[PDB]
């Protein structure tokens, strides 16, 4: 096999925290029971640190997001909220390649909508929700069935009305990661002072495209969330299914190690194919990404570890709180012994869960760290989530 080398000393991302959507319209806001599933960090819960909400376009139907997210803050966790159109009073028709039901912001009602995202911000303040961050539009390049912006549109917003919007600004939410609706914001002086977390979705998005030079080159002291996906697919009642569920901390694995992400965001919290099944516990895919949320809370850091030690094995490590956590995944048919050696840093115990054939976030036996490593044993197709105090 190998050893797998953490290196305590080599920071990376600052970590905001794992979550998911709400939307109480489309799919029915989750109830009591469920908002203590989906926020609580203690046994049987998701311990989400994020919460997504919409803004709708009609104020009038704002009130209903307040339950969920008071309960969201209430838990520690953070709440941003993401758009899909503006108030039809400032949309209109326009012709986009062809198509001419094609639907826009009126380019003399920015500022209007600009008004329209920063009275949301104060009505979910005064219901005593301070909002994390507001996006300017989820998915401006895949608009089919909401609002289209082009990159040039996007830009002149950010340019001159994302600096009015009273809070942090998510932009600009592209369905893939596609990296021409976010360059121009990158290179542009004025509309990268008004972003303060760069957004974006996973869907169909390759591995090799998680990374981003140019935000690396560019984007100091500014935030880089996934803001929304489900992963392998929403196949109905697929949440359950194992070992394919495994493939979601794969996913994290890599919007964490490859993309460099600091939020990692789901569709809807509760689904037949999501993190929270329609009875309200915990799926075979919640219990993947619990193998990150549980654990790494925010304020953790990524730190350097060996990324893929064994054929099929995936490792990411972070720290924060007197800890190091490692989550280790196994994809393969095979167990592996992995010796993880701990550098620059003092430890005595380890703690562990395991995801697994009939097992669900499930204790393992404690191991001892002796001379700045230990021995650990990866089950086929598992992920195990180890702590070392
Ligand atoms: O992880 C496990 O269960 C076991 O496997 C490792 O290979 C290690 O050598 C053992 O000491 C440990 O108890
Ligand atoms: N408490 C810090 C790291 C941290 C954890 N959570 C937020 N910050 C430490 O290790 O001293």
């Amino acid at each position: 096999a190998s050893d797998v080398t953490v290196n305590v000393s080599a920071e990376k991302q600052v970590i905001r925290g794992f979550g998911g959507m709400n939307h109480p319209a489309w799919a029915g806001d989750l109830t009591a029971a469920q908002r203590e599933t989906a926020f609580g960090n203690g046994q049987n819960q998701l311990g989400f640190s994020i919460l997504r909400i919409h803004v709708d376009e009609n104020r009038n139907n704002w009130y209903k997001e307040v339950e969920t997210a008071k309960s969201a803050v209430k838990h520690g966790a953070i709440v941003f909220a993401s758009p899909w159109n503006p108030p039809s009073d400032m949309v209109e028709t326009f012709n986009r390649n062809g198509d001419t039901s094609a639907k826009r912001l009126k380019y003399n009602k920015y500022a209007a909508y600009a008004q329209h995202l920063n009275d949301f911000v104060t009505f979910m303040k005064n219901n005593g929700v301070n909002l994390y961050a507001i996006s300017v539009q989820n998915e401006p390049d895949y608009a089919h069935e909401w609002t289209w912006w082009t990159p040039q549109e996007i830009l002149r917003f950010m340019r001159e009305n994302a600096g009015s919007i009273n809070a942090r600004v998510i932009a600009p939410e592209s369905f893939q990661y596609l990296k021409n609706l976010s360059d121009p914001i990158l290179n542009d002086p004025q509309a990268l002072a008004n972003m303060d977390i760069l957004g974006t979705h996973l869907y169909g998005t390759q591995v090799s495209q998680f990374p981003y030079p140019l935000f690396k080159q560019k984007g100091a002291g500014k935030d880089l969330w996934m803001t929304e996906v489900y992963y392998p697919n929403s196949d109905t009642n697929s949440a359950d299914r194992w070992p394919e569920a495994l493939d979601v901390s794969q996913h994290i694995h890599n919007a964490m190690v490859e993309g460099d992400f600091q939020a990692y965001v789901w569709w809807y919290i509760r689904r037949s194919y999501g993190p929270m099944k329609e009875d309200g516990t915990i799926s075979k895919r919640g219990y993947n990404m619990a193998h990150f949320s549980k654990f790494v809370r925010p304020g953790y850091v990524r730190i350097d570890a060996t990324k893929n030690p064994n054929a099929n094995v995936y490792v990411s490590a972070y720290k924060g709180d007197n800890k190091v956590v490692i989550v280790a995944i196994n994809k393969s048919n095979t167990g592996v012994n992995q010796n993880f050696v701990l550098q620059n840093g003092s430890a005595s115990n380890v703690s562990r869960w395991i995801t697994s054939s009939s097992s669900n976030l499930q204790p393992g036996t404690n191991l001892t760290v002796s001379g700045n490593h230990f021995w650990a044993h990866l089950p086929a197709q598992s992920v195990t989530t180890f702590v070392v105090n």
